[PDB]
């Protein structure tokens, strides 16, 4: 038998709820490496409307690590212990990392996930408005994978970060009308 | 090299413009191999509920939305499913290409080597000592145990797809560094 999926029935039936031990967990974060935070805090702070959380560096093992979320930033903790804390217990953040020097070397890329070799596709921001969004966006110069009235899925965008990496652009209250 | 100088770093961050006022980071997107393992894994090792279920028969594949969210808040009628389910934060999208769990010379690349890329999800948890504890008893297997390494206290897993997933305690991260 040719693989047609899952009915709704067996992928509900391997659905357990929760154990009492996982009633805190938390979704916290999705890291991608990104070559250049000069590019990558633009793009995301200015485009995206996301505010940075934290700036986290690691001399001895020469990364920095770059916490953006949708948050407001003057709930941020000023102090660095508290900041800590207060960053680590969000949820829905992007860890963006950091490995120092790649910004200057010429050979060095990421990868989006998206050709071969795959695996991470992208991550997804609701808007209240595909088109409006998308419009702005051009206006920005951002490099579009999917412009929101081409291809089937109208109503539909993916950009692309200064990596590369994919983000779907998503209108949550009209996505039922195109299945 | 040496990295950016906080000045700099924070110089290139610009204030949201107000029309980017109630965007969400809705989901991070992974494809997996079998959803079956997958589903099991999210649910009863992680404790994540899945939302929502899509196919798409036309393409040969199905999207699966879970997240930390009570099941009972889920709504019944599809449309007002749908809209709710994209409208949560922190969701996880995993896409199952029909026929990848039959196909033995199939795996996907966790973006953890060459070439590298997407690193991870990570959970916050209460506790990183207990909980991976029961992942261990659980048949989970690890990247990093907890208590390894210089940074203790802090553990990755893997899921049925070899993706790695963090497992922190914020109230202990700063510590650790
Ligand atoms: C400076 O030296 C480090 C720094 C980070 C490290 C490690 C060693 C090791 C290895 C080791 O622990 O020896 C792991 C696994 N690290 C992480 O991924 C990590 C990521 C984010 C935070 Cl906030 C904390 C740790
Ligand atoms: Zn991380
Ligand atoms: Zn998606």
């Amino acid at each position: 038998p040719a693989s047609s999926g899952l009915t709704d029935e067996t992928a509900f039936s391997c659905c357990s709820d929760p154990d009492p031990s996982t009633k805190d967990f938390l979704l916290q974060q999705t890291m991608l490496r990104i070559k250049d935070p000069k590019k990558s805090l633009d793009f995301y702070t200015r485009v995206l409307g996301l505010t940075l959380l934290q700036k986290l560096d690691f001399p001895a093992m020469k990364f920095s690590l770059y916490f953006l979320a949708y948050e407001d930033k003057n709930d941020i903790p000023k102090d660095k212990s508290e900041k800590t804390a207060w960053t680590f217990s969000r949820k829905a953040t992007l860890e963006l990392t950091h490995n120092w020097g790649t910004e200057d070397d010429e050979t060095q890329s990421y990868h989006n996930g998206n050709s071969d070799p795959r695996g991470f596709g992208h991550i997804g921001i609701a808007v209240p408005d595909v088109y409006s969004a998308c419009k702005r966006f051009e206006e920005l110069g951002v490099k579009f994978v999917k412009k929101p009235d081409d291809g089937k899925m109208k109503g539909l965008a993916f950009i692309q970060d200064p990596d590369g990496y994919w983000i779907e652009i998503l209108n949550p209250n009209k996505i039922a009308t195109i299945i």
